[PDB]
């Protein structure tokens, strides 16, 4: 909508207060004009029609329980925008400041979130498996990262290319969580998963096997569930990324860590310069090796660490 830029205040899913960028024209709308062509947050009103209505509020205060998922979808889309812009010099998901659109209150009891090709979509959860999923910065950034992958490598959402697509979203979702730096970790979705259970998460990058996901290529899933295991086999790449950043010894193979910033630079360059829609895990290794070579030199520690990490997870 056309209007004047304003700053509202609200509470997110976990009860934390934050300022949000709004637009005033009769109502205050969840429209942030300060980032590219805008960040726009919508109310799906417990239905499945998308996007629903641009979120309108009478007073620019967003403290109602119903408001919380909207607050966080909006705010964490902004943080994600800022990460890509400030860290990778990327302007929105398409690199040309495309508008970022999110809908909250999708369906009833919906225990998921997704990128639908055009926008982000968040369920409220059923209150047992999940609380509203926009409460997780890693979740928000994971979903927005699918848009980045759509516009870049375009990894096909099936089998190995699909597992890479998922891993890229877990890697950058995690790096955005570290960027914001509020109790960051190498786990996915802990802030919105199972409110009744402390200390769990949907997936772990540091130990994928804690939630039954493979941590070595020899344990890969080759069945048909989950588009050929895209959320399962992602653990193999997630583990490699974790090892590249943090180091460790895994099935007897030692990896010298090079840290998160370098992990992000290597994988951002791989994603945007070398991966293609059909890339498999072996091709990801080559892309990461070439990217690290470009950035740091062929005999560098960074290249050595990329190679050791993929060796450690069985990807040649
Ligand atoms: N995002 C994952 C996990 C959701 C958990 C199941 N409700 C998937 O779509 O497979
Ligand atoms: C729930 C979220 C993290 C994602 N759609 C899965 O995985
Ligand atoms: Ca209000
Ligand atoms: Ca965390
Ligand atoms: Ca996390
Ligand atoms: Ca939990
Ligand atoms: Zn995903």
């Amino acid at each position: 909508i056309t209007g004047t830029s304003t700053v509202g205040v609200g509470r997110g899913v976990l009860g934390d207060q934050k300022n949000i960028n709004t637009t005033y024209s009769t109502y205050y709308y969840l429209q942030d004009n300060t980032r590219g062509n805008g960040i726009f947050t919508y109310d799906a009103k417990y239905r499945t029609t998308l996007p629903g209505s641009l979120w309108a509020d009478a007073d620019n205060q967003f403290f109602a329980s119903y408001d919380a998922p909207a607050v966080d979808a909006h705010y964490y889309a902004g943080v994600t925008y800022d990460y890509y812009k400030n860290v990778h010099n990327r302007l929105s998901y398409d690199g040309n400041n495309a508008a970022i659109r999110s809908s909250v209150h999708y369906s009833q009891g919906y225990n998921n979130a997704f990128w639908n090709g055009s926008q982000m979509v968040y369920g409220d959860g059923d209150g047992q498996t999940f609380i509203p999923l926009s409460g997780g910065i890693d979740v928000v950034a994971h979903e927005l990262t699918h848009a980045v992958t759509d516009y870049t490598a375009g990894l096909i959402y099936q089998n190995e290319s699909g597992a890479i697509n998922e891993a890229i979203s877990d890697i950058f979702g995690t790096l955005v969580e570290f960027y914001a730096n509020k109790n960051p970790d190498w786990e996915i979705g802990e802030d919105v998963y199972t409110p009744g259970i402390s200390g769990d998460s949907l997936r772990s990058m540091s130990d994928p096997a804690k939630y039954g996901d493979p941590d070595h290529y020899s344990k890969r899933y080759t069945g048909t569930q989950d588009n050929g295991g895209v959320h399962i086999n992602s653990g193999i790449i997630n583990k490699a990324a974790y090892l590249i950043s943090q180091g460790g010894t895994h099935y007897g193979v030692s990896v010298v860590g090079i840290g998160r910033d370098k992990l992000g630079k290597i994988f951002y360059r791989a994603l945007t310069q070398y991966l293609t829609p059909t890339s498999n895990f072996s091709q990801l290794r080559a892309a990461a090796v070439q990217s690290a070579t470009d950035l740091y030199g062929s005999t560098s520690q960074e290249v050595a660490s990329v190679k050791q990490a993929f060796d450690a997870v069985g990807v040649k």
